[PDB]
Formats: C-alpha cells, sequence, structure tokens
C-alpha cells in the first residue's frame, strides 16, 4: 500500500465516505415519509458505492497499467466503476426533486452512461492522440446534462413549492461547478498530459468526490423539499 | 486504420450514425408533449450509442483476436456492447407505442438480454463446435422476442387509436425481419462458418444496424402516434 | 468438461434450472391477469439465466485461474455473473408481493449489488488476507437486506390480505435460510479458507441455487397471492 505516495488520499477518501455512509444511514432510520425515504436510499447509496471503490483504489486492485508515451502508465479503472453507478443516481436526486417527466429522466442517465464510458475507453487507449477523442466526446456529453439541468429543470422548479426550488437552485449549482472539474483535471492529469504527478491529481480527484458526494448529501437530507407537504 | 480492409464500412457506419443522432436531436428540440419527449429519448439514445462503438471499431479499441479453428480470428467485441444497450431501448419503443403492461416488458428486456450475452460467449469461445451451442440457445431467446411482438403485441395494438395500430404494425415488420438477418449472417461470417470474410460481413451488418436504428427512428418520429391525442 | 471432479454437479444443475424454465415457461402461457404476469415473468426469468451461467461453468468458459496461497486456484467467476441478475430479480419478487415502496426497493437492489460485487472483488483478489476484507464487507450487506425482509417487510405483509400475508411469510423464512448458507460455504471452500474441497463446494451450491429459485418459484407461483382480488 505505502509504496504508492498517492495512498494517503485513497486512505482518507475512504475513511470520508464511510463515515458519510454511516451518518446517512443512521439519520435515515427515523423516517416514514415516503417520499424522504427515496432521497434517503439515493442518497445513501452513493457514498457507499464509492467507499467499496475508494478501499479498491487503496488495496490495489483498482489499479492498472496501460501502455502510451512509451511508459507503462498507472491508471484508476475502479474510479469508472464508481461513477458509472454514482453520477446517474446524483442527476436522479435532483430529477425527482423538480418531479422531471420520465423521457427528461432517461436522456439525462443515458448521456451520463455515455459521458462515463467514452471517459473509461479514454483511460484505457493505448494510442497517445486517440485518448483526447475520447474526451472531448466525453466532454459533449456533459455539456448536454448542465445544458438540460439549465435549460429544462430550473423552468421546472419555478412552477414548484418555494423550498424544492430554493434547494435545487442551490444543488443545481454545487453539481454544475464540481462536475465541470472533473474533465480539467483529466486532461491535465495522468490520464491526459501529464502536467500534474498522479498524487496531486489523486488529491484533487478526492476533494471533488467528498464535496460531490457527501457535501451534496448533506445539503440535500438537512432541506424540508424531501418530504411531501403534510399537516 | 487502413491497415484493415473493413474500415470503409465502419467509416461508413460511423458517420450515419452521427449524422443520424445530430437529426433525431434538433428535431427534437421543438417538442413538450411529455408522451413524445419519451420517444425521442429512446430514439435518440440509439444511434448515439451505436456512434461511440462503431468508432470505438474504426479506431481499433473494440476488436480482440480470439483462437480457434488453429487460427487467431479477428472478433469486433464492441458490437456486443453496443446491442446490450440498444436492442433494448428499441423494444422499449415499441412497448410503450402499444401500452404493453409491465410483466410484459420485463419478459421482453430480459429475454434480449439472454440473446446478446449468449451472443457474446459463444463469439468469444474457443471450442469451436460449442459456439454453435451458444448461438443456438441466443436463437431461442430472439424467437421468443419475435412471438411476443407477435401473438401478444399486435392484438393489444388494434385495441388502440388507429394511428399508433398502424404505426406499430410498420415498426413490428420492419423489426421482425431486420433483426432475423443477425443471426444468420453470424452464423455464416467469421464468427461462425467463416463462408464470408470479414469484409464483407462488416459491411452487411452496418446495413442492418444502419437500417434498424436510423431508419427505424425516421419512421416513428415522423409518425403522429408518438403524440398523445390533443385538442 | 469430465476432467473437472465437479463437473457432474454443474451437469445436474444446468438440466435442473432448465427443467424450471420449461416448466414456469409453460405454466405462465394460460395467464391474462396483469398482475400475475409480473411474477411469472420475474419469475421465469431467474431459472433461465441460471441456466445460462450453469452451462458456461460446465463448458469452461466461466472458469479462471487466481493465484494466491502460492497456488494457481480455480475460480468459477460465472457464478458472480449469475448472482448478479438472479439476486435482486428474486428480491423484487418479495417486494412487489408486500407492495413495497420504490425507496424500499432501491435500497435492497443497491445493497444487492454491493453484496456480489465485492464478493466478487473478494474472490479474483490475489492477496490472501484481502480477500476476507471483502467477504466481510459483502456479509455487512447481506445482513442490512436481511434485516429489512424482517423489520420492514414483515409489518407491510401483515396489513395486506391474508393469503399475500402468509405467502410472503414462507418466502422469507425460505430466502433468509438459505441465503445465509452462502457466505459461509464462501468462508470454508475454496474461495476462502480452503477447508471444504472445490467437489464438494461445487455440490453445495448447486443445492443451495436450486431451492433458492425452483423451489423459491414452485411455492410463489402456485399461491393465489400473485392474483389480483377479482370476481
Ligand atoms: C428505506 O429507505 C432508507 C434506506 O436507505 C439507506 C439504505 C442504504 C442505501 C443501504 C446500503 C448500505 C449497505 C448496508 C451496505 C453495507 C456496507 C457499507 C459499504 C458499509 C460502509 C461503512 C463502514 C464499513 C465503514
Ligand atoms: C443507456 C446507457 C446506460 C447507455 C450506456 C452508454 C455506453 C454504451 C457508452 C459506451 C460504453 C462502452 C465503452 C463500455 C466499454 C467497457 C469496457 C471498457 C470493458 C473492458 O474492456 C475493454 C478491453 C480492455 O481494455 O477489453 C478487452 C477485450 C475483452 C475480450 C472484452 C470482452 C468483454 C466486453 C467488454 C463485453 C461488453 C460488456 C459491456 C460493455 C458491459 C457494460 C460496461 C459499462 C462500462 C457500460
Ligand atoms: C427531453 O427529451 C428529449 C431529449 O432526447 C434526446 C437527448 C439525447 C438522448 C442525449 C444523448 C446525446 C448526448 C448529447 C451525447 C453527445 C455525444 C454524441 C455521441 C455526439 C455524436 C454526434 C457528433 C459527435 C458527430
Ligand atoms: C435481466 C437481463 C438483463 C439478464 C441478462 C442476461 C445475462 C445473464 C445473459 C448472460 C450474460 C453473461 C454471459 C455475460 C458475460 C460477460 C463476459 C463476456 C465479460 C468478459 O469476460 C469473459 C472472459 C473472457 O472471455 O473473462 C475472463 C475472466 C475474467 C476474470 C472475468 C471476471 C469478470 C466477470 C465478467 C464479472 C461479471 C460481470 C457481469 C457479467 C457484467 C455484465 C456484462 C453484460 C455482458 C451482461
Ligand atoms: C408475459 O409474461 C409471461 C412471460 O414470462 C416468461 C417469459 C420468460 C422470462 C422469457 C425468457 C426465456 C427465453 C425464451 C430464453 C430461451 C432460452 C432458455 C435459456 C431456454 C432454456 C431451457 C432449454 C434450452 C433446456
Ligand atoms: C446500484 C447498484 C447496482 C450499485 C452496484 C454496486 C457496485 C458498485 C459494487 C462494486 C462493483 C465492482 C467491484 C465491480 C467490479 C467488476 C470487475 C470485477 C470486472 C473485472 O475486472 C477486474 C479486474 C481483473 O480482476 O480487471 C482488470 C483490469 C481491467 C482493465 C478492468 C477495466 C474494465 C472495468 C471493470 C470497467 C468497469 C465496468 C463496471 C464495473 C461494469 C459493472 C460490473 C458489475 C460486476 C457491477
Ligand atoms: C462522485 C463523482 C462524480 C460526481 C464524478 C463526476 C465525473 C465527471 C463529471 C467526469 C467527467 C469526464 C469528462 C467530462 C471527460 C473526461 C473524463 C471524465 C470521465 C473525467
Ligand atoms: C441495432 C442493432 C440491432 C437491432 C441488433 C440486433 C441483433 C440481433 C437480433 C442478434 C442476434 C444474434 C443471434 C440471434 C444469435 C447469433 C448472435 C447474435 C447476437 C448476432
Ligand atoms: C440464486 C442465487 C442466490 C440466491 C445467491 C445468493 C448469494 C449470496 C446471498 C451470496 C453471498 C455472499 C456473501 C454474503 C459474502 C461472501 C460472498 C457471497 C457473494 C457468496
Ligand atoms: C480544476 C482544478 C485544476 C487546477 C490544478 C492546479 C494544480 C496546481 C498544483 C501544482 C502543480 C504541480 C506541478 C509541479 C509538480
Ligand atoms: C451536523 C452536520 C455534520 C455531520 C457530520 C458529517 C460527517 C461526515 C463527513 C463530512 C465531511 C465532508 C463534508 C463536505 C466538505
Ligand atoms: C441475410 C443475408 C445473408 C446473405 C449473404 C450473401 C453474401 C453474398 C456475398 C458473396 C459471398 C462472398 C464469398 C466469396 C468471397
Ligand atoms: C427528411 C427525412 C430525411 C432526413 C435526413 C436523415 C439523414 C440521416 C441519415 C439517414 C440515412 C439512412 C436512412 C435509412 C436507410
Ligand atoms: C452451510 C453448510 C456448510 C456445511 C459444510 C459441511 C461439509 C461437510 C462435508 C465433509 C467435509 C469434507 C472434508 C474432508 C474432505
Ligand atoms: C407439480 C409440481 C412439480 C412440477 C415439476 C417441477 C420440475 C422442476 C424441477 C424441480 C426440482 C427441484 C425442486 C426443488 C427441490
Ligand atoms: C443488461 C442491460 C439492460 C438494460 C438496458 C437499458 C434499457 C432498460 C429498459 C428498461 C425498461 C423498463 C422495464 C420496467
Ligand atoms: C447491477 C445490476 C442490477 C440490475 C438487476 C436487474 C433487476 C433490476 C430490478 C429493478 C427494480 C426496480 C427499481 C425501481
Ligand atoms: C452549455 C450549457 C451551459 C451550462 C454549462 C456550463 C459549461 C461549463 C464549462 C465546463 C468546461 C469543461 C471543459
Ligand atoms: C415463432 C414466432 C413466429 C415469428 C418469428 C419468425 C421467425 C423468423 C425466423 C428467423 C430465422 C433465424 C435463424
Ligand atoms: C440482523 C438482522 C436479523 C436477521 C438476520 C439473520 C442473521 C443470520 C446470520 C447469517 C450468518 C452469515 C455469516
Ligand atoms: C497528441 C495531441 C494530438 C491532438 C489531438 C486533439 C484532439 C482533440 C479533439 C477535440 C475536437
Ligand atoms: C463443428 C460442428 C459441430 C456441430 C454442432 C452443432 C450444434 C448446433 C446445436 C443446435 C441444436
Ligand atoms: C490470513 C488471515 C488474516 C485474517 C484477516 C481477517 C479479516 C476479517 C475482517 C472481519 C472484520
Ligand atoms: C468507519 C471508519 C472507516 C475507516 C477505514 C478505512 C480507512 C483506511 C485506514 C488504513
Ligand atoms: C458529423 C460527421 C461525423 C463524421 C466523423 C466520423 C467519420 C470518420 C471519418 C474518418
Ligand atoms: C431440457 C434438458 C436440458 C439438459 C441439457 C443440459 C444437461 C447437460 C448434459 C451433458
Ligand atoms: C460543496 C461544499 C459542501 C459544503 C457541505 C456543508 C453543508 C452543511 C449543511
Ligand atoms: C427499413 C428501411 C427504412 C427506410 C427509411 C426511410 C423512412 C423515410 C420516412
Ligand atoms: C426450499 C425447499 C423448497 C421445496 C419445493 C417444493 C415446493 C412444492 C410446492
Ligand atoms: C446561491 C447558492 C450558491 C451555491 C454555489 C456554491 C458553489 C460551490
Ligand atoms: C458555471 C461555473 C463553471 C465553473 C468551472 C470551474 C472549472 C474548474
Ligand atoms: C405493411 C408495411 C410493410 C413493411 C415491411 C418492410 C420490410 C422491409
Ligand atoms: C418474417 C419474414 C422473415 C424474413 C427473414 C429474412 C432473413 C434473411
Ligand atoms: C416440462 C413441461 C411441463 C409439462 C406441463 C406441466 C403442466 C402445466
Ligand atoms: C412457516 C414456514 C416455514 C418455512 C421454513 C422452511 C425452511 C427451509
Ligand atoms: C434464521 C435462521 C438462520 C439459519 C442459518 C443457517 C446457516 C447455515
Amino acid at each position: 500500500i505505502t509504496g504508492r505516495p498517492e495512498w494517503i488520499w485513497l486512505a482518507l477518501g475512504t475513511a470520508l465516505m464511510g463515515l458519510g455512509t454511516l451518518y446517512f444511514l443512521v439519520k435515515g432510520m427515523g423516517v416514514s415519509d415516503p417520499d424522504a425515504k427515496k432521497f434517503y436510499a439515493i442518497t445513501t447509496l452513493v457514498p457507499a458505492i464509492a467507499f467499496t471503490m475508494y478501499l479498491s483504489m487503496l488495496l490495489g486492485y483498482g489499479l492498472t497499467m496501460v501502455p502510451f508515451g512509451g511508459e507503462q502508465n498507472p491508471i484508476y479503472w475502479a474510479r469508472y466503476a464508481d461513477w458509472l453507478f454514482t453520477t446517474p443516481l446524483l442527476l436522479l436526486d435532483l430529477a425527482l426533486l423538480v418531479d422531471a417527466d420520465q423521457g427528461t429522466i432517461l436522456a439525462l442517465v443515458g448521456a451520463d452512461g455515455i459521458m462515463i464510458g467514452t471517459g473509461l475507453v479514454g483511460a484505457l487507449t493505448k494510442v497517445y492522440s486517440y485518448r483526447f477523442v475520447w474526451w472531448a466526446i466525453s466532454t459533449a456529453a456533459m455539456l448536454y446534462i448542465l445544458y438540460v439541468l439549465f435549460f429544462g429543470f430550473t423552468s421546472k422548479a419555478e412552477s414548484m413549492r418555494p423550498e424544492v426550488a430554493s434547494t435545487f437552485k442551490v444543488l443545481r449549482n454545487v453539481t454544475v461547478v464540481l462536475w465541470s472539474a472533473y474533465p480539467v483535471v483529466w486532461l491535465i492529469g495522468s490520464e491526459g498530459a501529464g502536467i500534474v504527478p498522479l498524487n496531486i491529481e489523486t488529491l484533487l480527484f478526492m476533494v471533488l468526490d467528498v464535496s460531490a458526494k457527501v457535501g451534496f448529501g448533506l445539503i440535500l437530507l438537512r432541506s424540508r423539499a424531501i418530504f411531501g407537504e403534510a399537516e
């Protein structure tokens, strides 16, 4: 484990995702509202999945070597197995908050799968220049997601209860800022141009992951928007 | 790329799926009917997924070598990753058109997963004679799907609006004819008996894919069956 | 095939899953109740999936070698591909029986995916002591599932029709007893401590699989709880 300088950030990430999972699990014990139960189930699964994948990276299972640039490059593939399941769950939290229609939910989840799937292909591609073709396709899929979150959901939240509109607006802004950083870290990190070393890259993804999952969840599960209007 | 004679058909397929995706995306911009939005989302995702997998084959990522018959045989595995997601989406288009019940939808999607999954196992199997055992199981799963589309959905469409009944009947006939060709191309192509060479096999799958996805989508999204009855 | 002593139990399992699939398929022909159709579709898919994965193990495709303990250990990875899809389908049978809320269904299916996913990682892990870390995480996920089936569903079934309450109680008890045996067989078998040899381990999993899928299905599909109350 300790033979890799980035191990400290993988261990911290593992701990923070595990602690986040347990807090949400305990906090959700005393909840019977069927609407609130939906948000607790979605939001608790997110850091639980991330916990297992951070642990796999810490123990060395989620790491492979990819030859490109005449070098064997360490690629943590477990990140994409994490994101494949956690990013659509996070979008479902937002879509259920605004009572989005089914067709829009399917478009979001499908574009998200394309985003993560093409990012994985780009991470494992051995022809250096082709890695950035996949990065560009994946980034186009992300821009579609961000467009929908702004010019489809925002207008839908305003016609909703005030507390669900204000909570959505906050979580929307958090998501757009944090998610946009991921393609940048990829491009300048060891998967892309190799400007930033792997140990610093790992620290950046850990800050982003914890903020986008545990920070996101703390804002959502403390809001009254997750409960139905009741007397 | 150009070192493979089949590259021209992979490049054409990539272009036609990309163009198809963009047309459906633009055409769906001016749509607010929640029913129509469902069909546009399903139908636009189909060629978008196929685009990415054709590109992976063009660039050489979606290709592996499988030893059988005393030879290293080029097997494009990316086809099955495509079909795993696009064939159930196409069946969902048909099932939603006739307002099929949930139990029937699950049976269709499950049989479809078995069809594609066993076809993938057959494509990667190293014992030559066993490849055709998997082909037979996969073909049995397809025949179940075709039976349901005829002796379960057809009777359901007649009790529906006339425009949804006539549109379903057309898309049903297109699907049964085109899908039935796939097991035949597999059997006589490089995955099976090896009668037809890979470059011709690739041309045939490209014609079938574009017809079953973009041609299918053009018929559906030009129909009024996708809109609810409104004044 | 016959070069492996466990082949006899893989062949028996294949036959019993295939026969089970055909019986459920025939029995479900004469069913039009939309509620009953749901249970028949879920319950017939379970042994059909298991059939294909037992066949892959029989023919040698679903087997790999994992080095640990200074030895190349035969690991049947196809079991986890089976369980990944069949265990959530079995939980869906139970959840639909008691009309569970959506949030609870998602929590069950998500915990089940974590259970199977971490068990697969543990089966393929090359550092011997780490294999049991994954076993423990997977077992914690199972205990969560069992808790929900007892202290969330049981109370919900009592407020239901008497026949659905008594049928659920029976299937609940069958599930908790049979599922609990799996982590024990893993721990003492070739994936874990290696006390029980592989051929005996394979026999035990076959008895458990057939009971948990075909036996489970025979109890459910003979009950009147799967039909709506009708005159
Ligand atoms: C509606 C939305 C959900 C739609 C989703 C969008 C999606 C279509 C976007 C594209 C996804 C696609 C790129 C997934 C590729 C997975 C692949 C990286 C797995 C590893 O295989 C890659 C190479 C080794 O580098 O295999 C070496 C050769 C091996 C012999 C490969 C044989 C196994 C194949 C991988 C079998 C295909 C399985 C499916 C891809 C499983 C789904 C994986 C997940 C990442 C989507
Ligand atoms: C309700 C419906 C959706 C049900 C679906 C029906 C489905 C059950 C039908 C059978 C599907 C099954 C054959 C999928 C097999 C995937 C497999 C080809 C992936 C590549 O692995 C094959 C060998 C190399 O040749 O791995 C070499 C050895 C490696 C060490 C393998 C270890 C990884 C395992 C593959 C882990 C299992 C992952 C799941 C199979 C992922 C789903 C893939 C998709 C193709 C279903
Ligand atoms: C809501 C719920 C459904 C959530 C589900 C819970 C889930 C997150 C729990 C953890 C699942 C995770 C451990 C799955 C790992 C699959 C992995 C074993 C496949 C084989 O790859 C392992 C190594 C060889 O030993 O690959 C060698 C290196 C290769 C180069 C690997 C590159 C391919 C990657 C495997 C791509 C990721 C694909 C996804 C993991 C596909 C889903 C598989 C299924 C088992 C979940
Ligand atoms: C909890 C994890 C989250 C919210 C991860 C989000 C990840 C992304 C938005 C990743 C995007 C990428 C691109 C847009 C292209 C480059 C490759 C990716 C996958 C890093
Ligand atoms: C857009 C792609 C489509 C509609 C693909 C359809 C593919 C099939 C219907 C494939 C069927 C197969 C068999 C029936 C057995 C032989 C292997 C397959 C997977 C080619
Ligand atoms: C039809 C198959 C069924 C119902 C299989 C159930 C399997 C389990 C409940 C497996 C559980 C495991 C653990 C709890 C940890 C050890 C590894 C597993 C996956 C065997
Ligand atoms: C979206 C965030 C990207 C900003 C990356 C900042 C990295 C600064 C760290 C110093 C770079 C290390 C280079 C010298 C080793
Ligand atoms: C009462 C609110 C705080 C509860 C404690 C939460 C502990 C989980 C770890 C959170 C750290 C990361 C927060 C986002 C920066
Ligand atoms: C379902 C369509 C299958 C028909 C295949 C027709 C192939 C004819 C092309 C000529 C065969 C090439 C053999 C000589 C190289
Ligand atoms: C107005 C209808 C035609 C629009 C142009 C569609 C261009 C997408 C490519 C379609 C070619 C394949 C059609 C099926 C044979
Ligand atoms: C949950 C069931 C686990 C019980 C396992 C009993 C196995 C007894 C078979 C004899 C053990 C073989 C050891 C000598 C070869
Ligand atoms: C009339 C009920 C029996 C029908 C025959 C079922 C045959 C399928 C194989 C069942 C054997 C396994 C039963 C569970 C132990
Ligand atoms: C194995 C991959 C299957 C999933 C394909 C994605 C489409 C799923 C459609 C689900 C239809 C709704 C069923 C109720
Ligand atoms: C990782 C594979 C999980 C999918 C298994 C297929 C069954 C899914 C059941 C979904 C139940 C409906 C939830 C609302
Ligand atoms: C185009 C939709 C408007 C909202 C999206 C904001 C774009 C942020 C740019 C992200 C940069 C990634 C490289
Ligand atoms: C048996 C259901 C009737 C409709 C299915 C038509 C069968 C077409 C044969 C396809 C040939 C594939 C080898
Ligand atoms: C803790 C929830 C109560 C019901 C679960 C029964 C636990 C059975 C123990 C299984 C042993 C697996 C190692
Ligand atoms: C080795 C660098 C080659 C540059 C390729 C950049 C491709 C980016 C595509 C974005 C449209
Ligand atoms: C090398 C050819 C061996 C023939 C096997 C055919 C199997 C087909 C099974 C269809 C029932
Ligand atoms: C080689 C045996 C090492 C023992 C590790 C046991 C780990 C079990 C963790 C359960 C909390
Ligand atoms: C609940 C605390 C979980 C912390 C265990 C993971 C941290 C790795 C320490 C080496
Ligand atoms: C929108 C046009 C997309 C065409 C790019 C793919 C074709 C491959 C050319 C080499
Ligand atoms: C319907 C009977 C299915 C039996 C075939 C599988 C058994 C393997 C025999 C070698
Ligand atoms: C993106 C930063 C999240 C901050 C988490 C703190 C929330 C406390 C209510
Ligand atoms: C299967 C052939 C499809 C033909 C596509 C043309 C549709 C234009 C309306
Ligand atoms: C767990 C044992 C199941 C027994 C199956 C027999 C059911 C006949 C109704
Ligand atoms: C009005 C809410 C502002 C939230 C933005 C937070 C950016 C990290
Ligand atoms: C909408 C604000 C985008 C912020 C992008 C930050 C990328 C590091
Ligand atoms: C009555 C519609 C006929 C459609 C069949 C088209 C076959 C390619
Ligand atoms: C229902 C007509 C089937 C046509 C099969 C064509 C196979 C090449
Ligand atoms: C295995 C075939 C079953 C025969 C019919 C059983 C009575 C519905
Ligand atoms: C009251 C029903 C008892 C069922 C338990 C069966 C254990 C195999
Ligand atoms: C609730 C009874 C548990 C039985 C466990 C059996 C494990 C072999």
